């Protein structure tokens, strides 16, 4: 279980991930309000949050997202959407290690790290501007699905590049790195990683392939389309083969519906 306050926070930040799926939001003009036409980010719209910067998917990248400012919650928000070709990723994606220069012995998943390095330089300069314009604000990096994987690596990297207290909200994230990197990110703190029942996406890449998750795990045990109660989240303190989402078994495409239901229909805007 979790507290009502924690649950409120968890139900809230997922809505910025939900907005990340809307082309209207990641191609918005500077100063436009974030909006979810399918009605799945109401509390975001209620904050009045506006887009500072955004970046679109295109012929050269499957990653899109935005930097927005939330004056209600005093936060700069960096939101990532990855490729929405996720079923094909579960069924056929091959993984590859790479050395991201993050920590001693740390190796990251090449695809996710590559997606972050592609946007990193401009996002760092933009964040410097927006945080300077909002000095007392926290930085929250958020995403869902493959976007959550990019969010994780972005957070970890940014924490070594001037934002050590950056928060990470990674809904339905794959594993992104090996044991040393998972240990390094876990020790940075401020990590909120979510799984849902038997969602296959957080089960990949496999433990058997050398990858490990950031801890802890917030495992939502309630079904699809179900309101998440305070009693519907279990906190798992280590990434082991028999606990939480991974403990539900090896990944199966027949479980894929569980991937879309993380408090809301996160990808309704795709």
């Amino acid at each position: 279980d979790v507290s009502t306050s924690e649950l409120n926070q968890f139900d809230f930040w997922v809505q910025y991930a939900a907005a990340a799926y809307y082309a209207d939001d990641y191609t918005a003009q500077v100063g436009a309000k974030i909006s979810c036409s399918k009605g799945n980010c109401p509390q975001v719209e209620e904050a009045g949050a506006t887009v500072f910067y955004d970046f679109s998917n295109a012929t050269i990248t499957d990653t899109s997202g935005f930097i927005a400012v939330d004056h209600a919650n005093e936060a700069v928000v960096l939101s990532f959407r990855g490729s929405y070709s996720v079923r094909n990723w579960v069924s056929d994606a091959i993984f590859v290690y790479t050395n991201p220069d993050l920590c001693d012995g740390c190796l990251a998943d090449l695809g996710f790290w590559g997606s972050w390095v592609l946007v990193r330089d401009d996002i760092i300069k933009e964040l410097k501007e927006a945080v300077s314009q909002n000095p007392g604000y926290e930085l929250a990096v958020v995403g869902h699905s493959l976007g959550a994987a990019v969010a994780t690596l972005a957070v970890a990297d940014l924490r070594g590049k001037g934002y050590p207290s950056a928060k990470l909200y990674a809904y339905a994230s794959p594993r992104v790195a090996n044991v040393p990197l998972a240990k390094h990110i876990t020790a940075q703190g401020n990590n909120y990683r979510f799984t849902h029942t038997d969602d296959p996406v957080p089960k990949l890449p496999l433990l058997a392939m050398g990858y490990v998750h950031i801890s802890p795990e917030y495992w939502i045990t309630s079904p699809n389309n179900v309101t998440v109660g305070a009693s519907d989240i279990k906190v798992i303190d280590g990434d082991i083969s028999f606990a939480g989402n991974t403990g539900t078994g090896l990944p199966s495409l027949e479980d894929f519906e569980a991937h879309k239901w993380y408090f809301m229909k996160t990808d309704a805007g795709k």
